């Protein structure tokens, strides 16, 4: 039996009595389901005869609205209160826990009956109840604060108000929602012939149903663990110098013994060349000009050079395969236009909040007397117009709009779209001119908690939600925060995202055309207020060809001193001018055929092999002229031979030792050609065919005309072994005594030794602000976002079509929370989010799978399909005659299982955010997954949308990449797929880029390992027999590049595919100093070893050390005017530590190992 019912009349304004009835209680109306249904579920079973109806429920719920809006946050902390009042408003046990006090009478104006108004009452109360609310709701985060909830609700300090006091201070009428007081009786027995009311509870720590989340432990901290650190940091110095230092010793004890032991075919073909070369020098001549010519037509057909900034990765590598996924499935990644803001000169300030004292600090950047000039920029960028084809172009055309038809408010990452872009929203007041209640600051605090919700809480009406409709987030908008709390800003960023569509080319320099007046303005632009700095995604390309416009003047004005050096070191008044001078024209023509050639073929021209190959042709090409005319020189003419048979005798003496130097590096080139990195792949090809025919040139072309320079110096007009022979005859013996050969052979295997123990720190990755002017914008801006962001690129992590989506199984390995497995995908997103500086992911999943969940259920009121038609009604309709879109049940509350799931799924993609609903799909989702019609209906890709930590140096990506693709692979074989149909492959803008340094330790161990392999075998077919002549070559390669990647440490160089060129450029440059002293060597007519060196000493290596002095020279002339910082950071040093590290083990080192270990016939 029930001890009231209905509503009397009124005790002030709204606030009703109720009336006095006895009896037996009511079977309620049909109508009134819908509300009892909603509001006291745990009432609605078996026969429905309660003593409520539903107008109590209507104002009831009405009252307890400030609650809802204060206990939204634990769903099981509300459900425990509205429990007690459900008891309250209609049990069939109110004769059970309830007295009445006081009654009083009441006359009606309408019906004229005499009633009774319901007075005072007792409320018998469990005890353990309140105790349990108490413990389950004491540490609910208050909205906009870090204070309880309760504080607000208590009408006092949150930490003093127990359960017993605030149950009192809810029942007061004072507080202003209860129309009187219910004074309560806190028991846990019966005391006196009442049953005070024990019903059952649950804590916020357990759930109330499936669907329903337990409250995550940000307002019940009781039961979660805590922040986990599986960083284990692996042991390095195992191997510093232990094989170093101490293997050093060994050579310094086997070389010691020696200090101890002492106590006891093809001239034939070539002078036949060279005799019909000197015989008729005027056909050949003509041959040679008209085949370069011929091959060096074609390079006018064509061309080409490529610069955009995808160069660095095959089309069939793993990289571009993942992201030629995003040209047909959901479009391109959109590029960003970031602008950092921040004010140097405004101080700190400190904010006083109103009802309660909790003071906060605010930077300096986010002050109104700033943010008025911020908007001002702000809508000052979105003013600019450029021309393209003689058209005007906005912002609007450009920029993507999330939902686009709906409305065109272009999308800005701003803090000022917390405020919607408007002066007048900025300053309101509320308030007397005595005390402000609300104001922007608290707005803003509040703004910052929850950016998805609509409606503040606040005295304001405010949307927080951006002007676009999509949610403007904490991370990308704010910077140089103190990692939790975003109060302490001090620096502003602002975002404008814009599209790209790669199918399209005509409309992307639309974009860039808006982009250059963009920068343009922003250069162009005075404020003592505040500093910025600025980026455009086209501004980090655009730098490089600013930049490499900068040492056309340096350097040719290096190669000029290599034209004059030519002429000066032929002879010893009638010095051998010319031919140094037709000899240039010789190896600048055959590198530009070269070129001519596979532009025909269709080769595109890279940026990196248009400088680099011309040190290369010119400093291998001039040391066959240097050896062939001071060979000539130093040998004397005969008695009964003319210049044709001497011509043909030297050309057969010479030639056959330079065929080898030539044919070696070639053919070590195209057989280094099948390594897939496009920078060193487009390299090799070059490379070897521009050598190739310039030897093929020398032979026909500068031979023939010799004979003409000795004709034009028989005449002794105008257009003798005195040089380096004293010097060499002097200098050569002293080295291959008993008194030195211990000593150069002790320090250059030290060396070596020093060599190989840093090999272990070997500089990995390029560093990416080493390419950019000092004086430029950009190296400012990577000064700053190393500093103040704390979220840099996002990262999207890409389902492939396969998986179903239907069943549960199908859910749950997408699924993240209300009650699911716990090795899903977005859990394991969720898992790798904390340890942030493990693995390098910051922040949320934010999925949409959860988010559709929330849209569907069924307490929603959002979604209302037609009765008639399946059509869907809108939100923010009327609603006068179409339903609820699941059906209101026990069984309907789960996620859907059948095909129903699939049929509501569009009406969710095509929802814009309507106040009495959340956000919607078509927000935020209408790109993130693909439907497909045919077979009913299908769904395609999927892509749970995060963003990275902040990433400065060249470790920080690859390291990203790599625990990237171990998570990817991880939940791949733990979601339990059949095959390899699909898997869930990491995505972002920089995952092209930074692919190759994954594998760069890989691949040069093949790759300079199969050239050097080249070294060893081709020089077996060259010198025939000879094992031992050809280790020995082998040898010395290996040693100086071992001896090249100890410099790399010494100066501190990145192990890049740029230096990898320049490095692999070391393989072929170092054999044209080994091979003219090994076949020296090997055809020798002297006994003993020791003095048959000094003849190829005296013989070859001089002319070869001639051969040095001009790239040594040209050395000096680029750092003597350096002027970028790329060039002279790679293209200086590696060409400095290669002539002066080659030519030293080439002709110091090496002769006396053949003084060890010389083989002899
Ligand atoms: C976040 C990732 C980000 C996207 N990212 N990461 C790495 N990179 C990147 C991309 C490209 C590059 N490159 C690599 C090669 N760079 C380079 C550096 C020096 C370098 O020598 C300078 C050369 C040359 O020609 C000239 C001038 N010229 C004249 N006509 C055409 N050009 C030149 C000079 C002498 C002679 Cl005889 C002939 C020439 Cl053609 O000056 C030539 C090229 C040029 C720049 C770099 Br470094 C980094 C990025 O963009
Ligand atoms: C970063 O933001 C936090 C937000 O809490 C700042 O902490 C607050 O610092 C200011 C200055 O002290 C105050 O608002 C407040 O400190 C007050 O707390 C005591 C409490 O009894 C009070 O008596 C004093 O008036 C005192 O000023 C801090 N707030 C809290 C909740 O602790 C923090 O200082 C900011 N960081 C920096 C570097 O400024
Ligand atoms: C985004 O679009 C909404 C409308 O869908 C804009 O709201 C109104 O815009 C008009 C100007 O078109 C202004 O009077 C106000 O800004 C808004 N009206 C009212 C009554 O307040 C909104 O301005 C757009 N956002 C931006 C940044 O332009
Ligand atoms: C900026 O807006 C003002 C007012 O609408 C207008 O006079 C001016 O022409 C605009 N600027 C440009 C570059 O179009
Ligand atoms: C460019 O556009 C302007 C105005 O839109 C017009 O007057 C002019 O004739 C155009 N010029 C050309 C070459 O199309
Ligand atoms: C926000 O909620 C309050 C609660 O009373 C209401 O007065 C106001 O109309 C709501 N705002 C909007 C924009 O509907
Ligand atoms: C910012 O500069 C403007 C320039 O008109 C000036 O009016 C304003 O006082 C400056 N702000 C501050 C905080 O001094
Ligand atoms: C997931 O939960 C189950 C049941 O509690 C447990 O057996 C399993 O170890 C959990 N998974 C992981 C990865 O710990
Ligand atoms: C992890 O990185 C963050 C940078 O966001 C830093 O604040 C924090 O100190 C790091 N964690 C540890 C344990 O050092
Ligand atoms: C809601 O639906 C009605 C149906 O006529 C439509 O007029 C209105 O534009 C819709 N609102 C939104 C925000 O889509
Ligand atoms: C919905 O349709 C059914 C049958 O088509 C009908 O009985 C019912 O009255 C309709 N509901 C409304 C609100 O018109």
């Amino acid at each position: 039996s029930c001890v009231w019912y209905g509503e009397c009349g009124i005790a002030y304004g709204d606030k009703r009595y109720n009336c006095e009835y006895s009896g037996p209680p009511k079977p309620l109306p049909k109508d009134g389901y819908d509300l009892v249904q909603e509001l006291c579920p745990g009432f609605f079973f078996g026969n429905v005869s309660l003593c409520c109806d539903v107008r109590q429920l209507q104002t009831l719920k009405d009252n307890l609205q400030l609650p809802l809006q204060f206990l939204s946050r634990c769903p099981s902390c509300f459900y425990n209160l509205l429990n007690l009042f459900c008891e309250l408003t209609c049990s069939p046990r109110q004769s059970q826990f309830l007295n009445v006090t006081a009654t009083e009478d009441y006359v009606d104006p309408v019906t004229n009956q005499t009633k009774t108004n319901v007075k005072e009452l007792q409320y018998y109360v469990g005890q353990s109840f309140a105790n349990a609310m108490y413990n389950a709701c004491r540490d609910v985060e208050a909205p906009s604060s870090n204070d309880k909830a309760l504080g607000l609700l208590c009408g006092k300090d949150a930490d003093a108000c127990n359960a017993t006091n605030w149950i009192e201070y809810m029942f007061n009428k004072d507080n202003g929602q209860a129309p009187f007081t219910i004074t309560p009786v806190f028991s846990d027995f019966p005391v006196h012939g009442m049953e005070p009311m024990n019903n059952a509870t649950k804590g916020c720590d357990e759930s109330v149903d499936e669907v329903t989340a337990p409250c995550s432990c940000q307002d019940c901290s009781i039961v979660c663990g805590p922040k986990p650190q599986p960083p284990p940091p692996p042991a390095p110095w195992t191997i510093l110098g232990l094989d170093a230092m101490y293997v050093i010793m060994w050579i310094t004890y086997m070389a010691f013994l020696l200090v101890f032991f002492g106590a006891f075919c093809l001239r034939r073909l070539f002078t036949r060349w060279g005799s019909f070369c000197v015989r008729n020098p005027g056909c050949v001549i003509f041959f040679s000009l008209v085949f370069i010519t011929a091959c060096s037509s074609g390079l006018v057909f064509v061309r080409v050079t490529t610069n955009p900034v995808d160069l660095w990765s095959a089309p069939s590598s793993q990289a571009r395969l993942e992201k030629e996924y995003f040209d047909q499935h959901f479009g391109p990644f959109f590029r960003t236009e970031q602008l950092i803001i921040r004010a140097p000169l405004t101080d700190k300030h400190i904010y006083q909040p109103y009802p309660s004292g909790a003071d906060v600090p605010f930077g300096p950047p986010l002050d109104i007397q700033i943010l008025h000039q911020v908007l001002d920029l702000q809508i000052a960028i979105e003013n600019i117009t450029a021309s393209y084809d003689n058209e005007t172009v906005t912002l609007q055309d450009i920029c993507l709009a999330p939902l686009s038809p709906y409305n065109t408010n272009c999308t800005i990452l701003s803090v000022l779209n917390y405020f919607q872009n408007s002066h007048s929203v900025l300053d309101h007041k509320k308030g007397d001119d005595f005390f402000v209640y609300a104001d922007y600051h608290t707005h803003f605090l509040y703004c910052v908690r929850a950016p998805a919700s609509l409606n503040d809480t606040s005295l304001l009406h405010d949307p927080c939600l951006g002007t676009f409709g999509g949610p403007v987030f904490p991370w990308l908008v704010l910077g140089g925060y103190d990692d939790q709390n975003y109060n302490n800003a001090t620096a502003l960023v602002i975002t404008f995202p814009v599209n790209n569509y790669y199918n399209d080319t005509e409309k992307l320099q639309r974009a860039q055309a808006w982009e250059k007046e963009f920068i343009n303005f922003v250069k162009n632009y005075k404020n003592p207020n505040l500093t910025i700095s600025f980026t455009a995604e086209r501004s980090i390309e655009d730098e490089l060809n600013r930049e490499s416009d900068s040492d056309v003047f340096t350097v040719v004005i290096s190669y000029a001193i290599m034209f004059l050096y030519i002429s000066l070191a032929l002879g010893h008044v009638d010095s051998k001018v010319s031919l140094g001078i037709a000899g240039i024209l010789i190896v600048l023509s055959s590198v530009a055929c070269s070129l001519g050639v596979f532009s025909y073929i269709g080769l595109p021209l890279t940026l990196i092999v248009i400088e680099v190959i011309p040190f290369l042709v010119l400093a291998v090409g001039v040391d066959n002229i240097f050896i062939l005319v001071q060979a000539y020189q130093r040998d004397e003419r005969l008695q009964g031979e003319t210049l044709d048979q001497q011509l043909g005798r030297v050309l057969g003496e010479v030639a056959p030792s330079m065929f080898l130097s030539s044919f070696s590096e070639t053919v070590a080139f195209f057989l280094g050609a099948l390594s897939v990195m496009p920078a060193v792949h487009t390299f090799s090809l070059f490379a070897g065919l521009a050598v190739f025919i310039d030897f093929l040139l020398q032979i026909t072309c500068f031979v023939s005309l010799l004979g003409l320079d000795i004709k034009r110096q028989e005449k002794n007009r105008l257009d003798e072994s005195c040089l380096f022979r004293f010097f060499k005859n002097s200098y050569s013996p002293l080295l291959l005594k008993d008194w030195m050969r211990p000593i150069v052979i002790a320090i250059f295997v030290g060396v070596l030794s020093f060599s190989i123990a840093v090999l272990n720190k070997v500089d990995i990755g390029l560093d990416q602000s080493l390419s950019m002017p000092d004086d430029s914008y950009m190296v400012d801006y990577f000064k700053s976002i190393s500093q103040y962001l704390h979220a840099g690129p996002p990262v999207y992590f890409v389902l492939e079509e396969g998986h179903d989506y239907t069943s549960s199984k199908g859910q749950n390995m997408v699924c993240g929370g209300m009650g699911c497995n716990n090795d899903s995908l977005v859990q394991q997103i969720f898992n790798a989010a904390q340890l942030d500086n493990y693995t390098r992911i910051g922040f949320a999943p934010s999925s949409w799978i959860d988010d559709y969940f929330d849209w569907v259920k069924p307490q929603s009121s959002c979604c209302r399909v037609d009765n008639i038609t399946d059509q869907f009604c809108n939100a923010s309709v009327v609603d006068p005659a179409c339903v609820r879109c699941r059906p209101l049940t026990p069984e309907g509350k789960q996620r859907p299982q059948g095909g129903d799931f699939m049929r509501f799924l569009p009406m969710f993609l095509s929802d814009n955010p309507n106040p009495k609903c959340g956000k919607g799909g078509h927000a935020a989702y209408s790109s993130a997954v693909n439907i497909l019609l045919g077979h009913g209906t299908r769904v395609g890709a999927t892509y749970f949308m995060t963003y990275h930590t902040v990433l400065q140096t060249s470790a920080d990506f690859i390291d990203a990449l790599k625990k990237a693709r171990l998570i990817a692979s991880n939940v791949t074989e733990t979601m339990g797929i059949n095959g390899s149909a699909y898997r869930v492959f990491p995505y972002s803008v920089f995952y092209v880029f930074y692919e190759q340094y994954l594998t760069i330790i890989d691949d040069t161990i093949f790759n300079l390992g199969v050239s050097l392999g080249a070294i060893f075998l081709v020089t077996m077919v060259l010198l025939g027999c000879e094992l031992w002549s050809a280790v020995i070559m082998c040898a010395t390669i290996a040693m100086v590049l071992v001896n090249m990647f100890g410099v790399m440490w010494l100066w501190g160089i990145s192990l890049n595919a740029v230096s990898l060129v320049n490095l692999v450029m070391s393989c072929g440059i170092s054999v044209e100093f080994c091979s003219h002293i090994t076949r020296a060597f090997t055809v020798s007519m002297k006994g003993s070893r020791v003095e048959r060196a000094e003849e190829a000493l005296a013989h070859m290596g001089s002319s070869v050390f001639s051969g040095i002095t001009l790239t040594k020279f040209g050395g000096i002339v680029v750092l003597a005017f350096a002027k970028s910082q790329i060039f002279q950071i790679f293209y200086f040093r590696m060409y400095l530590a290669m002539v002066l590290l080659g030519a030293t083990h080439g002709l110091i080192f090496l002769p006396v190992l053949l003084s060890y270990i010389g083989p002899s016939v």
